[PDB]
Order: structure tokens, then C-alpha cells, then sequence
């Protein structure tokens, strides 16, 4: 069964906004959300309708970029670590749980090759933006 | 790289017509179909663009999907049960035909094709028109 979505707020965590964050929305993720091979990654894995009765086991900590895209648009991070961190384990999940050479780490591994560009390009230094 | 229109759901120059299994195909077999695990690829016409399909619609000319049979028993477009039937199977070969035997879009529905079996088998004996 499908454990609730990864929470797009808490209020015991502190908000932030940076620079570096406003980036990683405005540019990063408009730009994978855009991929043609965005769409198995713009929501959770719904293991009932994929018939993946063992996905929630092995992966322990579910991301997708949905659900990252509402924790920038909600200033739920502290900092841009934090978000880089999600995607990584966007990427990292669908590796674990898959195999090498699968169509679906395919589209995984050209999707982080232009996040790795895209964040290349990430201003140095980080600055805090009052919300 | 481009979708073709959806198939025709209503038009003024069609007979509209009712009967008492096209209401049990629309009350039961598609309601039952719809929320079955497998039902999300066959709920909407295939989007060939989103799924990088460019030879779908050169290879499946009578597609058929279940977000169309609903419409087509809502407006009332059928004049009988067995031409909604066809829609049923014709939704079911484009499937097989366009994918592998060992493909896992290919199990997912034949498993919806037992299900829509069964359901039918237990249509009212005779088609009565209602108005
Ligand atoms: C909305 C529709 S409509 C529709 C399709 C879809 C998605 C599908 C289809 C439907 C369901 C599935 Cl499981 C696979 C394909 N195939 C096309 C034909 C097609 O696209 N052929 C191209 C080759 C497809 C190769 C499919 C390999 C499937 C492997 C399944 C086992 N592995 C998994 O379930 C892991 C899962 N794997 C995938 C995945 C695998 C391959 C591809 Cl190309 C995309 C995503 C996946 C997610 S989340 C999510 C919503 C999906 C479909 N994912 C993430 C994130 N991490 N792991 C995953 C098609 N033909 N007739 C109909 C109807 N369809």
C-alpha cells in the first residue's frame, strides 16, 4: 500500500528562502519539469496502480519532483543543500529500485545529467531573501 | 510528435438511442473496470506526444479508450450494448497489437479484460430500449 505523499510543509520547520533556492525553482525544475521524460517523476510512485507491491520497502525515503516543486513553491527548505539532496534521492531511488539499462533509469539518469548541468550554473554564493 | 483528435463522442447527425444493457455497461462494467488497479493507461485517448510514441497513431488508425466509452454512454451515442462492446475490445487489441506479449502494459490488460469478461457475462439477457 501507498504511505502518505512526502509533506510539502511542517510547522516545526524553519522557512527559508534564497537566491540559490529561487534558482533551483525558476530555472532547475522548470527546466527537468519540461523533459520529455518528466512525467513518471512529477508525482509519487503509486505502487498499487504499478503493481509494485515492494517499493515502499526498499525505498524508505519516496521523492518525486512534484513534490519538490511545492517545497520551493512554499519556502518549506532552508536552504539550496536541501533541495539538491531531494533530487539526488529522486535519482538514487529510481536506481535502487530499478536496474541498470531499465527504460525508466534511462529517463532517470538523462534527467539528472541536465539537473548536474543546470545546477552548475547555481549562484555561489547564498543569499537570504526575507518571504 | 503530434496527437491525432479523440474519437467522436456526440453528433447531432447520429441517431442518440438508449437501452437497458447500454445503461448496466455504463452503470456496472465501466464503473467496475474504471477503479480496477490497472484502469489509469486506458482511462484517456494515448497521448503519443507525452509518451515519445511517434509511430502509435502511424500503427493504431481506431484507437479507443475508457474516458471515451464513458462519454459515448453519457451522450448516449451508441444505438446498441454490442457497439459498445467493440469499443471495449477494440480498446483491448490496440494494446496487443501496438505491444510485446511479455509487456507489462500488456498483463496490466489482460488482467482488465478478464474483469471486463466477467462483468458482461452478466448484461440483461435482452436489450430493451429505454427513452
Ligand atoms: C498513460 C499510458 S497509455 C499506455 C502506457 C502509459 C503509461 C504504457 C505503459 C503503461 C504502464 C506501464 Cl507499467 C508501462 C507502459 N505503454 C504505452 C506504450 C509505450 O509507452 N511503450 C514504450 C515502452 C514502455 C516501456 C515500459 C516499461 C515498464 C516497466 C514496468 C516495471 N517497472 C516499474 O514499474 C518501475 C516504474 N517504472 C516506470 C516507467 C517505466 C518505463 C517508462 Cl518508459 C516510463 C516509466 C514508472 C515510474 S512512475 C510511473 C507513473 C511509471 C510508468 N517509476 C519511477 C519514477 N521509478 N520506477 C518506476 C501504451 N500502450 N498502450 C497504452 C494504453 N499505453
Amino acid at each position: 500500500m501507498n504511505p502518505p505523499p512526502p509533506e510539502t510543509s511542517n510547522p516545526n520547520k524553519p522557512k527559508r528562502q534564497t537566491n540559490q533556492l529561487q534558482y533551483l525553482l525558476r530555472v532547475v525544475l522548470k527546466t527537468l519539469w519540461k523533459h520529455q521524460f518528466a512525467w513518471p517523476f512529477q508525482q509519487p510512485v503509486d505502487a498499487v496502480k504499478l503493481n509494485l507491491p515492494d517499493y515502499y520497502k526498499i525505498i524508505k525515503t519516496p521523492m518525486d519532483m512534484g513534490t519538490i516543486k511545492k517545497r520551493l513553491e512554499n519556502n518549506y527548505y532552508w536552504n539550496a543543500q536541501e533541495c539538491i539532496q531531494d533530487f539526488n534521492t529522486m535519482f538514487t531511488n529510481c536506481y535502487i529500485y530499478n536496474k541498470p539499462g531499465d527504460d525508466i533509469v534511462l529517463m532517470a539518469e538523462a534527467l539528472e545529467k541536465l539537473f548536474l548541468q543546470k545546477i552548475n550554473e547555481l549562484p555561489t554564493e547564498e543569499t537570504e531573501i526575507m518571504i
